[PDB]
């Protein structure tokens, strides 16, 4: 059985940090539109949480893929990016090969700017380049959940982040 | 050219009437399971919130829909059989697309299956669906905030306004 | 994976092709039909299918797989209410995945839906479920070719084989 | 919509048919192929060329929906269904019913590319060279139509058609 070890960021100190990366989101972008695409499924709530807290036009969309062995996508955008500054909302980057062919894919549509904001990374998990610009926590801990991110499609309900071991 | 008008829903009236459909749903299915089935894609932001105070154990999925009967862009991947299912939509208008999605979860076989709601248009109804739990019944006007756009805009706001 | 003996020869396959088109010809003589056929093997089946039928006929497909309950991956596209539709298919063994898409169809309520299959597996059924038009009946359970394949390979085959 | 002329008769692209099957076989001699038919148009070209093919053949679906306006002078297109198989490393041949102005096309070709194949070839029914407005050569083609409107062989006009087993203009 899996069960919760202990509290990594708590539920204040993600609103903390939300609210400290949307202010950066909105200097980067000042006076701009931003299309704010989040990866499903667990980025859902990062991203409900961080553009309630950025006052540029935005426009939200969803992406969904699958990974195996490059990715196959599940689910395409429907928003027009061409042209437009992009901002691409993850839970957590670790080895970052999906995220590498999003990115790819995105480029596709000729954006005027392509950004990456991950709640949670592990650079040091990478298996292919992919540095986000905007990072909420580096955190150690190997089962992660909370806050959207799941164990086995249980705990992405808890307010806050959490470790879960066996 | 669309503008805001007026705050129809505040942002505390939310978050409170968020904790209460919680309370509402912990007390219905008390000391068991239940999967959360979102709408896409305007009912994010409330289902992010609404699961938030919900401290059963919970699965989210989400499920896609579009008007040509109703076409099922993407389908669920939790198994829902003999599960708890709570379907959560930001409005109710119509009830054509929710109509069609009850149908279509209940071949699956669910313990049970109910509707919530943060807004409800009854004067919209082109077929009879009742939502179980339902936020506030509002004016059919145009609004926008808190997962709701308005030509993909204002999904942002963390109120509800109308929009003229 | 190697090829053993030619079960279904090109020929018998097209012999057969142009008797079940006769027979759906005659039975909705005078009228407009709507194939959907059934991804990923049946698309070979179909293509020779419609290619032997006078009516006028409008193509789609639908794609669905098992959770292991039947996922639907891919929805169609054009209208069916108030359309005479045929369901095409390679092979109906369990009958599980396509009794699913039976009541899923039935929701945009067409004027009449029937099953076509290539072969028929009646002994391997796990519900109700009869195709209105067959083209064989066999008992060897590992075959491919003519779209049906072994892990993704043998759908090229003109011919319909056992697999060892 | 009425149908004026046969243009190429179901024995005319059956032999045309053959002869693509034959120069994809010695492009490829003694290697697996990947073929990718771009849905819908293309299902009954690829059941038949595939059916004269004798490499090991994998075949594969994609589907694709424009963007509205952007699409017809970008090519952007969205993916509505992406490819289930493999095709990193491998022999990779992507089946059309036209190629006209090659934007989506390009777009798709694009795509392909990100999964890193051995080779990536275009082979299209009918081809419309004088109406593209990005560069895009197949490397197989059945023929070259004077732009009309035709249906057939899996083409339609309007969801209509698709079931004939010929090529003809439509009025």
């Amino acid at each position: 059985n899996i069960e919760i070890k202990d509290t990594l960021i708590s539920e204040e100190q993600l609103q903390e940090k939300v609210k400290e990366l949307a202010l950066q989101i909105e200097r980067d972008f000042e006076g701009e539109e931003i299309v704010v695409i989040a990866v499903l499924k667990g980025s859902f709530v990062f991203a409900a949480d961080l553009i309630r807290h950025i006052k540029n036009d935005v426009t939200i969309d969803f992406i969904s893929a699958s990974s195996y062995g490059k990715v196959k996508l599940l689910k395409d955008i429907d928003v027009n990016i061409t042209g437009k500054n992009v901002i691409v909302v993850e839970d957590i980057i670790d080895s970052g090969l999906t995220l590498h062919f999003l990115k790819d894919h995105f480029f596709m549509h000729k954006p005027k700017a392509l950004k990456f904001c991950t709640l949670l990374d592990k650079p040091e998990r990478r298996k292919v380049d992919l540095t986000a610009e905007y990072v909420g926590f580096q955190i150690p801990d190997e089962f992660i959940v909370g806050y959207g991110i799941d164990c086995a499609e249980k705990y992405r309900n808890l307010p806050f982040i959490a470790s879960v071991v066996t």
